[PDB]
Protein backbone atom coordinates (compact mmCIF):
# COMPACT_ATOMS: atom_id res chain seq x y z
CA UNK A 1 0.00 0.00 0.00
CA UNK A 2 0.86 3.96 -0.19
CA UNK A 3 1.81 5.93 2.89
CA UNK A 4 -0.97 7.79 3.92
CA UNK A 5 0.44 10.96 3.71
CA UNK A 6 1.16 10.16 -0.23
CA UNK A 7 -2.45 9.18 -1.02
CA UNK A 8 -3.24 13.04 0.86
CA UNK A 9 -1.73 14.67 -1.27
CA UNK A 10 -1.78 12.48 -4.25
CA UNK A 11 -4.11 10.12 -6.24
CA UNK A 12 -1.53 7.57 -7.54
CA UNK A 13 -2.18 6.05 -11.50
CA UNK A 14 -0.34 4.05 -13.76
CA UNK A 15 3.09 3.29 -13.93
CA UNK A 16 5.45 4.81 -16.96
CA UNK A 17 9.80 2.69 -10.99
CA UNK A 18 8.08 5.52 -11.84
CA UNK A 19 4.38 6.13 -12.17
CA UNK A 20 1.78 8.85 -12.87
CA UNK A 21 -0.58 10.85 -10.21
CA UNK A 22 -2.49 13.90 -9.57
CA UNK A 23 -2.33 16.31 -7.22
CA UNK A 24 -5.51 16.81 -5.34
CA UNK A 25 -4.95 20.23 -4.46
CA UNK A 26 -4.35 21.25 -8.31
CA UNK A 27 -5.67 18.19 -10.43
CA UNK A 28 -2.07 17.99 -11.71
CA UNK A 29 -0.38 16.27 -13.47
CA UNK A 30 3.19 14.76 -11.30
CA UNK A 31 5.57 11.75 -11.89
CA UNK A 32 6.35 9.90 -8.65
CA UNK A 33 9.58 7.86 -8.59
CA UNK A 34 9.33 4.92 -6.31
CA UNK A 35 12.46 3.41 -4.78
CA UNK A 36 12.79 0.43 -1.82
CA UNK A 37 14.78 0.38 0.78
CA UNK A 38 20.52 2.83 0.13
CA UNK A 39 19.84 6.26 1.95
CA UNK A 40 22.30 8.06 0.45
CA UNK A 41 21.63 7.53 -3.17
CA UNK A 42 18.39 8.89 -2.46
CA UNK A 43 19.75 11.07 0.21
CA UNK A 44 22.00 12.59 -2.32
CA UNK A 45 19.54 13.36 -5.03
CA UNK A 46 17.55 14.65 -2.59
CA UNK A 47 20.07 17.21 -1.87
CA UNK A 48 20.75 17.63 -5.29
CA UNK A 49 17.15 18.34 -6.40
CA UNK A 50 16.31 20.70 -3.81
CA UNK A 51 19.20 23.24 -4.51
CA UNK A 52 19.20 23.31 -8.07
CA UNK A 53 17.26 25.79 -10.66
CA UNK A 54 17.36 25.20 -13.98
CA UNK A 55 15.16 24.72 -16.90
CA UNK A 56 16.70 21.58 -18.02
CA UNK A 57 16.77 20.17 -15.11
CA UNK A 58 13.98 18.40 -13.64
CA UNK A 59 12.23 20.05 -10.24
CA UNK A 60 11.01 18.13 -7.34
CA UNK A 61 7.95 18.97 -5.87
CA UNK A 62 8.02 16.57 -3.03
CA UNK A 63 9.45 13.84 -0.98
CA UNK A 64 8.28 10.92 1.07
CA UNK A 65 10.18 8.60 3.44
CA UNK A 66 8.02 5.83 4.28
CA UNK A 67 7.98 1.75 3.83
CA UNK A 68 9.74 3.12 0.73
CA UNK A 69 11.35 5.90 -0.72
CA UNK A 70 8.53 8.18 -2.60
CA UNK A 71 10.16 11.12 -5.29
CA UNK A 72 7.79 13.47 -6.36
CA UNK A 73 8.69 15.66 -9.88
CA UNK A 74 7.18 17.33 -12.30
CA UNK A 75 6.06 15.44 -15.40
CA UNK A 76 7.42 15.48 -18.66
CA UNK A 77 4.86 14.59 -21.36
CA UNK A 78 7.12 13.38 -24.18
CA UNK A 79 8.70 10.73 -21.97
CA UNK A 80 12.48 9.50 -22.04
CA UNK A 81 14.80 10.74 -25.29
CA UNK A 82 15.40 6.65 -25.14
CA UNK A 83 12.06 6.19 -26.86
CA UNK A 84 12.92 8.33 -29.91
CA UNK A 85 16.26 6.56 -30.89
CA UNK A 86 15.32 2.95 -29.69
CA UNK A 87 15.46 0.23 -32.61
CA UNK A 88 17.42 2.46 -35.13
CA UNK A 89 15.38 5.28 -34.81
CA UNK A 90 17.10 8.36 -35.72
CA UNK A 91 16.28 11.74 -35.34
CA UNK A 92 16.99 14.81 -37.55
CA UNK A 93 19.83 16.37 -37.34
CA UNK A 94 18.25 19.81 -36.49
CA UNK A 95 16.36 17.96 -33.73
CA UNK A 96 19.63 16.60 -32.62
CA UNK A 97 20.91 20.40 -32.05
CA UNK A 98 18.26 21.39 -30.38
CA UNK A 99 18.11 18.71 -27.56
CA UNK A 100 21.90 18.61 -27.05
CA UNK A 101 22.26 22.15 -26.81
CA UNK A 102 19.56 21.83 -23.99
CA UNK A 103 21.78 18.64 -22.59
CA UNK A 104 25.04 21.02 -22.67
CA UNK A 105 23.59 23.70 -20.76
CA UNK A 106 22.29 21.75 -18.32
CA UNK A 107 25.67 19.69 -17.81
CA UNK A 108 27.82 22.86 -18.12
CA UNK A 109 25.58 24.51 -15.29
CA UNK A 110 26.23 20.59 -13.09
CA UNK A 111 29.65 21.26 -13.72
CA UNK A 112 29.26 24.99 -12.98
CA UNK A 113 28.19 23.98 -9.55
CA UNK A 114 30.17 21.30 -8.53
CA UNK A 115 27.77 17.97 -9.25
CA UNK A 116 28.90 14.96 -11.51
CA UNK A 117 25.88 13.52 -13.06
CA UNK A 118 28.02 9.73 -13.56
CA UNK A 119 24.90 8.40 -15.29
CA UNK A 120 23.94 10.48 -18.67
CA UNK A 121 21.97 7.93 -21.43
CA UNK A 122 18.69 8.49 -23.11
CA UNK A 123 16.34 7.38 -20.39
CA UNK A 124 17.88 10.12 -17.86
CA UNK A 125 16.61 12.86 -20.39
CA UNK A 126 13.52 13.74 -20.66
CA UNK A 127 11.24 15.67 -23.53
CA UNK A 128 8.43 18.11 -21.82
CA UNK A 129 6.07 17.04 -24.88
CA UNK A 130 5.31 14.54 -27.83
CA UNK A 131 5.61 17.68 -30.27
CA UNK A 132 9.55 16.98 -31.54
CA UNK A 133 10.52 20.67 -31.04
CA UNK A 134 9.95 20.55 -27.05
CA UNK A 135 12.19 21.16 -24.12
CA UNK A 136 14.89 18.78 -22.36
CA UNK A 137 15.04 18.02 -18.91
CA UNK A 138 17.75 15.68 -17.12
CA UNK A 139 17.06 13.53 -14.10
CA UNK A 140 18.33 10.75 -11.84
CA UNK A 141 20.60 11.80 -9.63
CA UNK A 142 20.86 8.98 -7.56
CA UNK A 143 24.76 8.08 -9.44
CA UNK A 144 25.68 11.97 -8.56
CA UNK A 145 29.02 12.95 -6.80
CA UNK A 146 29.21 16.38 -5.18
CA UNK A 147 32.77 18.36 -5.38
CA UNK A 148 38.98 17.19 -1.11
CA UNK A 149 41.34 15.73 0.52
CA UNK A 150 44.36 15.62 -1.87
CA UNK A 151 43.94 19.71 -1.52
CA UNK A 152 44.57 18.92 2.10
CA UNK A 153 47.49 16.63 1.57
CA UNK A 154 49.16 19.04 -0.26
CA UNK A 155 49.65 21.72 2.19
CA UNK A 156 51.73 19.42 4.64
CA UNK A 157 55.10 17.95 3.42
CA UNK A 158 54.82 14.59 2.02
CA UNK A 159 57.78 13.30 3.81
CA UNK A 160 55.61 10.19 4.43
CA UNK A 161 53.04 10.28 1.65
CA UNK A 162 53.23 7.26 -0.54
CA UNK A 163 54.16 8.05 -4.27
CA UNK A 164 50.93 7.41 -6.47
CA UNK A 165 49.34 9.91 -4.29
CA UNK A 166 51.45 12.81 -5.90
CA UNK A 167 51.44 11.29 -9.44
CA UNK A 168 47.65 11.27 -8.88
CA UNK A 169 47.74 15.04 -8.70
CA UNK A 170 48.68 15.49 -12.66
CA UNK A 171 45.01 13.74 -13.43
CA UNK A 172 42.66 15.05 -10.52
CA UNK A 173 39.89 17.33 -11.31
CA UNK A 174 38.86 16.05 -14.70
CA UNK A 175 36.12 13.59 -12.93
CA UNK A 176 33.50 16.18 -14.78
CA UNK A 177 34.64 14.47 -18.13
CA UNK A 178 33.22 11.67 -17.94
CA UNK A 179 29.57 13.35 -18.81
CA UNK A 180 31.31 15.02 -21.52
CA UNK A 181 31.92 10.97 -22.97
CA UNK A 182 28.47 10.13 -22.12
CA UNK A 183 26.97 13.02 -23.64
CA UNK A 184 29.19 12.27 -26.99
CA UNK A 185 27.68 8.96 -26.97
CA UNK A 186 24.41 10.20 -26.75
CA UNK A 187 25.38 12.62 -29.61
CA UNK A 188 26.28 9.68 -31.59
CA UNK A 189 23.73 7.63 -31.03
CA UNK A 190 21.07 10.32 -31.87
CA UNK A 191 22.37 11.74 -35.10
CA UNK A 192 23.11 8.05 -36.81
CA UNK A 193 20.31 5.76 -34.97
CA UNK A 194 23.18 2.73 -33.36
CA UNK A 195 25.39 3.25 -30.96
CA UNK A 196 28.93 3.78 -31.10
CA UNK A 197 30.28 0.86 -29.10
CA UNK A 198 28.58 -2.44 -29.19
CA UNK A 199 28.72 -5.99 -29.54
CA UNK A 200 27.54 -6.21 -32.44
CA UNK A 201 28.89 -7.85 -35.43
CA UNK A 202 32.44 -7.60 -33.92
CA UNK A 203 35.12 -9.58 -32.99
CA UNK A 204 36.77 -6.72 -30.55
CA UNK A 205 35.54 -6.69 -27.13
CA UNK A 206 33.35 -3.85 -26.11
CA UNK A 207 36.04 -2.81 -23.08
CA UNK A 208 38.51 -2.40 -25.92
CA UNK A 209 36.79 -0.67 -28.35
CA UNK A 210 35.90 2.01 -25.62
CA UNK A 211 39.21 2.03 -24.05
CA UNK A 212 40.96 2.64 -27.58
CA UNK A 213 38.21 4.95 -28.57
CA UNK A 214 37.36 3.13 -31.77
CA UNK A 215 33.55 3.70 -32.37
CA UNK A 216 31.93 1.70 -35.06
CA UNK A 217 31.83 3.99 -38.19
CA UNK A 218 29.23 3.30 -40.95
CA UNK A 219 29.90 5.57 -44.00
CA UNK A 220 26.01 5.20 -45.49
CA UNK A 221 24.31 5.92 -42.21
CA UNK A 222 26.91 8.98 -41.58
CA UNK A 223 26.51 10.23 -44.90
CA UNK A 224 23.15 11.82 -44.32
CA UNK A 225 25.06 13.99 -41.57
CA UNK A 226 27.11 16.87 -41.75
CA UNK A 227 30.82 17.16 -41.31
CA UNK A 228 30.07 19.86 -38.45
CA UNK A 229 27.87 17.66 -36.24
CA UNK A 230 30.36 14.10 -36.85
CA UNK A 231 33.56 16.49 -35.52
CA UNK A 232 31.50 17.83 -32.47
CA UNK A 233 31.13 13.87 -31.78
CA UNK A 234 35.37 12.95 -32.76
CA UNK A 235 35.76 15.68 -30.11
CA UNK A 236 33.94 14.28 -26.97
CA UNK A 237 34.89 10.48 -27.43
CA UNK A 238 38.51 11.34 -26.98
CA UNK A 239 40.05 8.53 -24.21
CA UNK A 240 42.37 11.42 -23.13
CA UNK A 241 40.17 13.42 -20.23
CA UNK A 242 42.74 16.11 -20.50
CA UNK A 243 42.46 16.86 -24.26
CA UNK A 244 38.24 15.93 -23.92
CA UNK A 245 35.66 19.12 -25.02
CA UNK A 246 34.51 20.27 -21.83
CA UNK A 247 30.89 21.43 -21.58
CA UNK A 248 31.97 25.14 -22.50
CA UNK A 249 34.02 24.23 -25.35
CA UNK A 250 31.04 22.13 -26.58
CA UNK A 251 28.92 25.27 -26.63
CA UNK A 252 31.60 27.11 -28.73
CA UNK A 253 31.72 24.46 -31.64
CA UNK A 254 30.97 25.64 -34.87
CA UNK A 255 27.70 23.30 -34.69
CA UNK A 256 25.47 24.93 -32.12
CA UNK A 257 26.34 28.35 -33.68
CA UNK A 258 22.89 27.86 -35.45
CA UNK A 259 20.95 31.26 -34.81
CA UNK A 260 17.82 29.57 -35.27
CA UNK A 261 18.21 26.75 -33.29
CA UNK A 262 19.30 28.94 -30.11
CA UNK A 263 15.97 31.32 -31.35
CA UNK A 264 13.26 28.16 -31.24
CA UNK A 265 14.96 27.49 -27.12
CA UNK A 266 13.90 30.88 -26.39
CA UNK A 267 10.69 30.90 -27.85
CA UNK A 268 9.70 27.21 -25.96
CA UNK A 269 11.60 27.94 -22.88
CA UNK A 270 9.37 31.14 -23.11
CA UNK A 271 5.83 29.28 -23.52
CA UNK A 272 6.46 27.41 -20.60
CA UNK A 273 7.89 30.12 -18.13
CA UNK A 274 4.42 31.73 -18.80
CA UNK A 275 1.60 31.08 -17.17
CA UNK A 276 4.11 30.67 -14.37
CA UNK A 277 5.24 34.23 -14.53
CA UNK A 278 4.08 36.95 -12.03
CA UNK A 279 4.05 40.62 -13.78
CA UNK A 280 7.31 42.87 -13.86
CA UNK A 281 7.93 46.35 -12.39
CA UNK A 282 8.51 48.48 -15.34
CA UNK B 1 36.10 26.30 29.67
CA UNK B 2 35.73 22.78 29.69
CA UNK B 3 32.01 21.43 29.51
CA UNK B 4 30.37 20.57 32.57
CA UNK B 5 29.39 16.74 31.64
CA UNK B 6 33.44 16.40 30.85
CA UNK B 7 34.62 17.93 33.90
CA UNK B 8 31.65 15.74 36.18
CA UNK B 9 34.16 12.46 35.02
CA UNK B 10 37.30 13.90 34.58
CA UNK B 11 39.67 16.71 36.51
CA UNK B 12 41.93 18.20 33.14
CA UNK B 13 45.11 18.46 33.96
CA UNK B 14 48.41 19.33 32.05
CA UNK B 15 48.70 19.75 27.85
CA UNK B 16 50.79 16.89 26.46
CA UNK B 17 46.00 18.79 21.28
CA UNK B 18 46.29 16.98 23.87
CA UNK B 19 46.13 17.29 27.59
CA UNK B 20 46.11 14.58 30.51
CA UNK B 21 43.31 13.66 32.83
CA UNK B 22 42.23 11.96 35.60
CA UNK B 23 38.79 9.70 35.61
CA UNK B 24 37.66 10.98 38.89
CA UNK B 25 35.54 7.11 39.94
CA UNK B 26 38.87 5.53 39.13
CA UNK B 27 41.78 8.15 39.62
CA UNK B 28 43.25 6.81 36.84
CA UNK B 29 45.08 8.63 34.00
CA UNK B 30 43.99 9.18 30.32
CA UNK B 31 44.25 10.99 27.42
CA UNK B 32 42.14 13.40 26.01
CA UNK B 33 42.92 14.76 22.27
CA UNK B 34 40.63 18.41 21.72
CA UNK B 35 39.63 19.40 18.18
CA UNK B 36 37.97 22.32 17.73
CA UNK B 37 34.95 22.88 15.19
CA UNK B 38 34.87 18.72 10.59
CA UNK B 39 32.15 16.38 12.12
CA UNK B 40 32.79 13.81 9.73
CA UNK B 41 36.39 13.58 10.40
CA UNK B 42 35.79 13.07 13.93
CA UNK B 43 32.77 10.93 13.18
CA UNK B 44 34.79 8.54 11.21
CA UNK B 45 37.21 8.47 14.01
CA UNK B 46 34.63 7.74 16.78
CA UNK B 47 33.26 5.26 14.44
CA UNK B 48 36.92 3.26 13.85
CA UNK B 49 37.37 3.62 17.45
CA UNK B 50 34.13 1.75 18.97
CA UNK B 51 34.25 -1.08 16.55
CA UNK B 52 38.54 -1.91 16.81
CA UNK B 53 40.02 -4.68 19.26
CA UNK B 54 43.65 -4.96 18.87
CA UNK B 55 46.26 -4.60 21.20
CA UNK B 56 48.49 -2.25 19.29
CA UNK B 57 45.66 -0.35 18.49
CA UNK B 58 44.97 2.51 21.06
CA UNK B 59 41.38 2.19 22.58
CA UNK B 60 38.63 4.86 23.44
CA UNK B 61 37.21 5.54 26.78
CA UNK B 62 34.49 8.66 26.43
CA UNK B 63 33.33 11.35 23.86
CA UNK B 64 32.09 14.66 24.18
CA UNK B 65 30.79 17.02 21.49
CA UNK B 66 29.94 20.14 22.90
CA UNK B 67 31.69 23.75 22.62
CA UNK B 68 34.46 21.62 20.94
CA UNK B 69 35.12 17.82 20.51
CA UNK B 70 37.00 16.03 23.32
CA UNK B 71 38.00 12.65 22.78
CA UNK B 72 38.99 10.35 25.86
CA UNK B 73 41.81 7.64 25.46
CA UNK B 74 44.08 5.50 27.21
CA UNK B 75 47.25 7.04 28.26
CA UNK B 76 50.23 6.04 26.77
CA UNK B 77 52.84 6.90 29.35
CA UNK B 78 56.12 6.44 26.76
CA UNK B 79 54.66 9.15 24.60
CA UNK B 80 55.34 8.86 20.65
CA UNK B 81 57.45 7.38 18.70
CA UNK B 82 58.62 10.55 17.41
CA UNK B 83 60.69 11.77 20.23
CA UNK B 84 62.48 8.93 20.53
CA UNK B 85 64.00 9.53 17.01
CA UNK B 86 63.65 13.41 16.50
CA UNK B 87 67.37 15.12 15.95
CA UNK B 88 69.15 12.02 14.44
CA UNK B 89 68.51 9.72 17.66
CA UNK B 90 68.31 6.24 16.52
CA UNK B 91 67.23 3.37 17.86
CA UNK B 92 68.85 -0.22 18.19
CA UNK B 93 68.02 -2.81 15.94
CA UNK B 94 66.47 -5.13 17.95
CA UNK B 95 64.14 -2.07 19.26
CA UNK B 96 63.15 -1.28 15.66
CA UNK B 97 62.50 -4.84 15.37
CA UNK B 98 59.89 -5.08 17.92
CA UNK B 99 58.52 -1.95 17.83
CA UNK B 100 57.93 -2.23 13.70
CA UNK B 101 56.71 -6.10 13.91
CA UNK B 102 53.44 -4.02 16.35
CA UNK B 103 52.86 -1.55 13.80
CA UNK B 104 52.61 -4.15 11.38
CA UNK B 105 49.68 -6.70 13.58
CA UNK B 106 48.09 -3.32 13.63
CA UNK B 107 47.72 -2.08 10.13
CA UNK B 108 47.46 -5.80 8.94
CA UNK B 109 44.43 -5.63 11.29
CA UNK B 110 43.38 -2.35 10.38
CA UNK B 111 43.63 -3.61 6.67
CA UNK B 112 42.07 -6.76 7.41
CA UNK B 113 38.83 -5.18 8.45
CA UNK B 114 38.79 -2.64 5.39
CA UNK B 115 40.51 0.52 7.48
CA UNK B 116 43.12 2.38 6.08
CA UNK B 117 44.91 4.76 8.47
CA UNK B 118 46.52 6.97 5.93
CA UNK B 119 48.62 9.39 7.74
CA UNK B 120 51.38 7.05 9.17
CA UNK B 121 53.96 8.99 10.89
CA UNK B 122 56.13 8.32 14.22
CA UNK B 123 53.92 11.02 15.99
CA UNK B 124 50.76 8.88 15.24
CA UNK B 125 52.80 6.01 17.17
CA UNK B 126 52.59 5.69 20.88
CA UNK B 127 54.74 3.83 23.11
CA UNK B 128 53.06 2.18 26.21
CA UNK B 129 56.24 2.83 28.34
CA UNK B 130 59.42 4.41 29.42
CA UNK B 131 61.08 1.25 29.28
CA UNK B 132 62.56 1.07 25.39
CA UNK B 133 61.57 -2.31 25.63
CA UNK B 134 57.07 -1.84 25.50
CA UNK B 135 54.11 -1.78 23.41
CA UNK B 136 53.11 -0.07 21.10
CA UNK B 137 50.14 1.26 19.48
CA UNK B 138 48.77 3.37 16.74
CA UNK B 139 46.21 5.97 17.47
CA UNK B 140 44.86 8.86 14.92
CA UNK B 141 41.72 8.10 12.81
CA UNK B 142 41.20 11.22 11.72
CA UNK B 143 42.17 11.20 8.40
CA UNK B 144 41.24 7.33 7.93
CA UNK B 145 39.55 5.85 4.75
CA UNK B 146 36.83 2.46 5.67
CA UNK B 147 36.42 0.79 2.08
CA UNK B 148 32.28 0.46 -3.96
CA UNK B 149 30.82 2.28 -6.98
CA UNK B 150 33.26 0.74 -9.11
CA UNK B 151 31.82 -2.94 -8.07
CA UNK B 152 28.40 -1.00 -9.31
CA UNK B 153 29.23 0.38 -12.76
CA UNK B 154 31.12 -3.16 -13.81
CA UNK B 155 27.60 -5.23 -13.23
CA UNK B 156 26.28 -2.78 -15.69
CA UNK B 157 27.03 -2.35 -19.55
CA UNK B 158 29.54 0.29 -19.81
CA UNK B 159 27.99 1.20 -23.43
CA UNK B 160 28.37 5.07 -21.54
CA UNK B 161 30.90 4.59 -19.83
CA UNK B 162 34.20 7.10 -19.93
CA UNK B 163 37.14 4.85 -21.05
CA UNK B 164 39.42 6.42 -17.74
CA UNK B 165 36.62 4.31 -15.46
CA UNK B 166 37.56 0.82 -17.48
CA UNK B 167 41.10 1.39 -17.11
CA UNK B 168 41.13 2.43 -13.52
CA UNK B 169 40.10 -0.72 -12.66
CA UNK B 170 43.70 -2.54 -13.90
CA UNK B 171 44.63 -0.07 -10.41
CA UNK B 172 41.79 -0.38 -8.18
CA UNK B 173 41.75 -1.97 -4.78
CA UNK B 174 45.45 -1.16 -3.86
CA UNK B 175 44.66 2.18 -1.76
CA UNK B 176 45.86 0.41 1.57
CA UNK B 177 49.36 0.14 0.06
CA UNK B 178 49.34 3.65 0.89
CA UNK B 179 49.84 2.37 4.66
CA UNK B 180 52.67 0.16 3.64
CA UNK B 181 54.60 2.65 1.66
CA UNK B 182 54.58 5.03 5.50
CA UNK B 183 55.46 1.89 7.07
CA UNK B 184 58.92 1.64 5.04
CA UNK B 185 59.75 5.55 5.56
CA UNK B 186 59.07 4.87 10.10
CA UNK B 187 61.28 1.66 9.51
CA UNK B 188 64.23 3.67 7.65
CA UNK B 189 63.39 6.70 10.10
CA UNK B 190 64.10 4.20 13.16
CA UNK B 191 66.98 2.05 11.84
CA UNK B 192 69.04 5.22 10.41
CA UNK B 193 67.71 7.98 12.21
CA UNK B 194 67.30 9.96 9.43
CA UNK B 195 64.60 10.91 7.23
CA UNK B 196 65.18 8.82 3.01
CA UNK B 197 63.53 11.52 1.61
CA UNK B 198 64.14 15.21 2.57
CA UNK B 199 65.39 18.57 0.95
CA UNK B 200 68.89 18.47 3.10
CA UNK B 201 71.93 19.06 1.00
CA UNK B 202 69.90 17.52 -2.19
CA UNK B 203 69.38 19.14 -5.98
CA UNK B 204 66.39 17.07 -6.26
CA UNK B 205 62.94 18.03 -5.26
CA UNK B 206 60.88 16.43 -2.27
CA UNK B 207 58.28 15.35 -4.67
CA UNK B 208 61.08 13.86 -7.55
CA UNK B 209 62.39 11.80 -4.92
CA UNK B 210 59.68 10.16 -3.86
CA UNK B 211 58.04 9.65 -7.41
CA UNK B 212 61.47 8.27 -8.24
CA UNK B 213 62.05 6.12 -5.18
CA UNK B 214 65.47 7.56 -4.84
CA UNK B 215 65.80 7.53 -1.25
CA UNK B 216 69.34 9.16 0.54
CA UNK B 217 71.64 6.43 1.11
CA UNK B 218 74.38 6.76 3.42
CA UNK B 219 76.60 3.81 3.62
CA UNK B 220 78.59 5.08 6.77
CA UNK B 221 74.73 5.19 8.91
CA UNK B 222 74.08 1.81 7.66
CA UNK B 223 76.61 0.02 7.95
CA UNK B 224 75.80 -0.69 11.65
CA UNK B 225 72.27 -1.96 9.90
CA UNK B 226 71.66 -5.58 8.98
CA UNK B 227 71.28 -6.80 5.97
CA UNK B 228 67.47 -8.46 6.58
CA UNK B 229 66.40 -5.18 7.78
CA UNK B 230 67.47 -2.87 5.19
CA UNK B 231 66.15 -5.64 2.55
CA UNK B 232 62.94 -5.43 4.04
CA UNK B 233 62.24 -1.52 3.70
CA UNK B 234 63.62 -1.74 -0.08
CA UNK B 235 60.69 -3.90 -0.63
CA UNK B 236 58.52 -1.12 1.40
CA UNK B 237 59.76 1.91 -0.75
CA UNK B 238 58.71 0.15 -3.80
CA UNK B 239 57.34 3.14 -6.49
CA UNK B 240 54.65 0.51 -7.56
CA UNK B 241 51.54 -0.33 -5.32
CA UNK B 242 50.90 -3.37 -6.99
CA UNK B 243 54.47 -4.78 -6.35
CA UNK B 244 55.09 -3.01 -2.90
CA UNK B 245 55.06 -5.24 0.03
CA UNK B 246 51.65 -6.01 1.96
CA UNK B 247 51.27 -6.42 5.45
CA UNK B 248 51.55 -10.43 5.44
CA UNK B 249 54.39 -10.29 2.80
CA UNK B 250 55.99 -8.05 5.69
CA UNK B 251 55.48 -10.08 8.49
CA UNK B 252 57.13 -13.53 6.57
CA UNK B 253 60.15 -11.83 5.92
CA UNK B 254 62.87 -13.08 7.71
CA UNK B 255 63.69 -9.90 9.72
CA UNK B 256 60.87 -10.60 11.52
CA UNK B 257 61.71 -14.41 11.77
CA UNK B 258 62.63 -13.42 15.35
CA UNK B 259 61.57 -16.12 17.87
CA UNK B 260 63.43 -13.72 20.47
CA UNK B 261 61.58 -10.76 19.95
CA UNK B 262 57.62 -12.35 19.34
CA UNK B 263 58.34 -14.01 22.97
CA UNK B 264 59.61 -10.46 24.48
CA UNK B 265 55.78 -9.32 22.80
CA UNK B 266 53.82 -12.03 24.59
CA UNK B 267 55.95 -10.85 27.50
CA UNK B 268 54.58 -7.56 26.98
CA UNK B 269 51.10 -8.47 26.36
CA UNK B 270 50.94 -10.80 29.17
CA UNK B 271 51.80 -8.02 31.97
CA UNK B 272 49.36 -5.41 30.58
CA UNK B 273 46.72 -7.85 30.10
CA UNK B 274 47.02 -8.79 33.88
CA UNK B 275 45.03 -7.23 36.06
CA UNK B 276 42.24 -6.61 33.35
CA UNK B 277 41.73 -10.32 33.40
CA UNK B 278 39.00 -12.36 34.75
CA UNK B 279 39.60 -15.90 36.21
CA UNK B 280 39.09 -18.52 33.79
CA UNK B 281 36.81 -21.70 33.07
CA UNK B 282 39.59 -24.79 33.53
N1 LIG C 1 14.70 7.97 -13.20
C1 LIG C 1 14.24 9.35 -13.17
O1 LIG C 1 14.79 10.14 -12.48
C2 LIG C 1 12.96 9.74 -13.90
C3 LIG C 1 12.18 10.96 -13.42
C4 LIG C 1 11.06 11.29 -14.02
C5 LIG C 1 10.54 10.47 -15.20
N2 LIG C 1 9.33 10.61 -16.06
C6 LIG C 1 9.33 9.65 -16.92
C7 LIG C 1 8.26 9.45 -17.99
C8 LIG C 1 7.41 10.64 -18.39
C9 LIG C 1 6.47 10.50 -19.30
C10 LIG C 1 6.23 9.14 -19.95
O2 LIG C 1 5.24 9.02 -20.93
C11 LIG C 1 4.04 9.57 -20.46
C12 LIG C 1 3.06 8.72 -19.65
C13 LIG C 1 1.94 9.23 -19.21
C14 LIG C 1 1.60 10.69 -19.50
C15 LIG C 1 2.44 11.43 -20.21
O3 LIG C 1 2.13 12.77 -20.47
C16 LIG C 1 3.74 10.83 -20.72
C17 LIG C 1 6.97 8.11 -19.60
C18 LIG C 1 8.06 8.27 -18.54
N3 LIG C 1 10.51 8.87 -16.69
C19 LIG C 1 11.21 9.42 -15.61
C20 LIG C 1 12.51 9.03 -14.91
N1 LIG D 1 46.65 12.42 17.85
C1 LIG D 1 46.31 11.23 18.61
O1 LIG D 1 45.44 10.52 18.24
C2 LIG D 1 46.95 10.99 19.98
C3 LIG D 1 46.22 10.14 21.00
C4 LIG D 1 46.75 9.95 22.19
C5 LIG D 1 48.10 10.57 22.54
N2 LIG D 1 48.93 10.53 23.78
C6 LIG D 1 49.99 11.22 23.58
C7 LIG D 1 51.10 11.42 24.61
C8 LIG D 1 51.24 10.40 25.73
C9 LIG D 1 52.18 10.54 26.64
C10 LIG D 1 53.14 11.72 26.57
O2 LIG D 1 54.14 11.85 27.55
C11 LIG D 1 53.58 11.72 28.83
C12 LIG D 1 53.01 12.94 29.54
C13 LIG D 1 52.49 12.83 30.74
C14 LIG D 1 52.44 11.46 31.42
C15 LIG D 1 52.93 10.40 30.81
O3 LIG D 1 52.88 9.15 31.43
C16 LIG D 1 53.54 10.54 29.41
C17 LIG D 1 53.02 12.61 25.60
C18 LIG D 1 51.93 12.45 24.55
N3 LIG D 1 49.93 11.74 22.25
C19 LIG D 1 48.74 11.31 21.66
C20 LIG D 1 48.12 11.53 20.28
Amino acid sequence: VYPKALRDEYIMSKTLEVKLAFERKTCKKVAIKIISKPALNVETEIEILKKLNHPCIIKIKNFFDAEDYYIVLELMEGGELFDKVVGNKRLKEATCKLYFYQMLLAVQYLHENGIIHRDLKPENVLLSSQEEDCLIKITDFGHSKILTSLMRTLCGTPTYLAPEVLVSVGTAGYNRAVDCWSLGVILFICLSGYPPFSEHRTQVSLKDQITSGKYNFIPEVWAEVSEKALDLVKKLLVVDPKARFTTEEALRHPWLQDEDMKRKFQDLLSEENESTALPQVL
